[PDB]
């Protein structure tokens, strides 16, 4: 079947976490990016020095959106890992100044609990702005959003999560 997980932090990828957040509609949260016309994307973060993923994620989601009125309804039984292309990697490299293949990521699905107020694509003063708009998808529309190096990484989280969506 399916190959596009990760029972173990493997090396190359640096420590991540994702959020993956849904509205009451049973959306999902999706941030365009700051840099990148129509790249749309979820929250989140390569983990805090010596975090478990649970927390960083649940503090890197307060950190990319913001996102106060948020509660864990499911949660990845594995890692998702992904790759950069040449142009991104070498671009990252430079930029991000950082030697890795890619990130080990398990995402958390969280059920929004507040007001699209809460939501602040900046973060709770803490990282800079990384999105610069947001907007509800379903799990499919999400994922005509998301790239095809990051669509089984996705898919994957919206496939665990779809029960709740
Ligand atoms: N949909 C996309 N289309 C084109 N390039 C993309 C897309 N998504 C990401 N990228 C490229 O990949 C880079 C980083 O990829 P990704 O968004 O998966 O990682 P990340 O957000 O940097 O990870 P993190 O912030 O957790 O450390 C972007 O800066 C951009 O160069």
């Amino acid at each position: 079947g399916p190959l596009g997980s990760m029972d173990s932090p493997p090396e190359g990828y640096r420590r991540n976490v994702g959020i993956c957040l849904m509205n009451n509609d049973k959306k999902i949260f999706a941030a365009s990016r700051l840099d990148i016309p129509d790249a749309w994307q979820m929250p989140q973060g390569g983990i805090d020095e010596g975090e478990d993923p649970r927390n960083a994620a649940i503090r890197e989601l307060r950190e990319e959106t913001g996102v106060t009125s948020a509660e864990v309804i499911a949660e990845v039984p594995y890692w998702l890992t992904y790759d950069f292309p040449p142009k991104v990697r070498e671009k990252l490299n430079i930029q991000w100044g950082s030697d890795w293949k890619g990130q080990a990521q398990k995402w958390f699905l969280f059920k929004f609990t507040g007001q699209d107020q809460e939501i602040n694509l900046l973060g709770d003063g803490s990282e800079k702005p990384e999105f610069g708009e947001w907007s509800w998808v379903t799990p499919e529309q999400l994922i005509d959003l998301t790239v095809e190096f990051k669509k089984p990484v996705y898919k994957e989280v919206l496939s665990v999560f779809a029960p709740h969506l």
